[PDB]
């Protein structure tokens, strides 16, 4: 069944906690969001793994170089697994990862913004194993939705080999066009943080998640 | 005019950035919050610098890929002067992180690390973005990419967009001739400067390099 992961994209560590508090245990994956990671820097990415240990952490660097460097950062902080922004070189990719592999981690390219299918086979052949199909917040607010040609790529990536993370503004009613594809995670940022009962929305994830899939 | 210098602070704490800003802050013209120390201390690194040195330009490389908005009123909050944007981010990111930073007196820069397309750089420039950042990736350095004909062709195309170009990456004393004859707005170098026996020496001599060689 694909997993429920929680974005924090929070400015602050008690602002994240707010929301850490009440859907911690309703989610598999606690993302370190790059807002967060830009406002606290990777103490929150060693702080919410000491708090939530039996969750897989993920650091949203987007690292766009010095991919050793950037992936030990976050790796020495605890993190299970880090972003590598699409565009970056693929030399940045691979340093990310083979840092990953000594912490048992993993890389996840971040399909935020411009890439090509070139680029994604070179990611396969470098052996990254997870991209994030990410619907850009800012081209979300230009009025951007989601559509066929979204689900026909997720599908390309998917069939190429890569575990997919589907995300960008997801709202319950989203999940239907998705069916049939195997994705491995859902995440959802504000219809979770922002939610009336954000513990309700989360279940909700599940609950339409365990029906579809 | 003369290229200026800048400093990237690629450093993982303030402390270890602070070793090398004591001992250039008055020998460069710009101070880059390099991406490195944005993630391991957060904004708070543009806000203690700029604190430090109200002066200068302080710059925070925090290559934006989404949430333009967001991210560049955390950065100019914290005082930044200019705030960067990655290259393949969505237009609107641009657009975004250019709004705000018009609030701030600041301004943007498109970083250039990684791949992009001429038809992204002419929305750039349609966006109103005045700066990009042509960056040789440090880990394509270290597998090798040299600088070569094709970066001097792409940075002169640049500059007749009417951008006004940084050039980095790995920079070595010894590279800046490559780049003669073209107005390079700002040569950025970090290991060069802060690995250095000694920084301040190592920063005067890219200033005298780049007096001579755009003198
Ligand atoms: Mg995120």
């Amino acid at each position: 069944l694909p997993m429920l992961q929680v974005a924090l994209d929070n400015q602050t560590m008690d602002s994240a906690y707010e929301t850490t508090r009440l859907i911690a245990e309703e989610v598999d994956i606690i993302e370190v969001g790059t807002i967060l990671c830009v406002g606290e820097g990777v103490r929150a990415v060693r702080d919410l793994k000491a708090l939530y240990p039996h969750k897989i952490v993920l650091a949203d660097a987007k690292i766009a170089d010095a991919g050793k460097i950037l992936s030990r950062m976050c790796f020495e902080a605890n993190a299970d697994w880090v972003t590598v922004i699409c565009c970056a070189d693929i030399n940045t990719a691979k340093g990310a990862l083979d840092v990953a592999k000594e912490f048992n981690g993993d890389v996840q390219i971040e399909l935020t913004g411009y890439w090509t299918w070139e680029q994604a086979q070179q990611w396969r052949d470098a052996g990254i194993g997870q991209v994030v199909y990410h619907r850009s917040r800012d081209a979300q607010a230009a009025g951007v939705a989601w559509g066929e040609a979204d689900i026909t790529a997720i599908k390309r990536l998917s069939d190429m080999g890569f575990k997919v993370t589907v995300t960008g503004g997801l709202a319950l009613e989203d999940l239907p066009l998705f069916k049939g594809i195997p994705i491995h995670v859902f995440i959802a940022g504000r219809s979770i943080r922002d939610a009336a009962s954000p513990v309700e929305a989360a279940r909700q994830f599940k609950r339409s998640i365990a029906e579809l899939w």
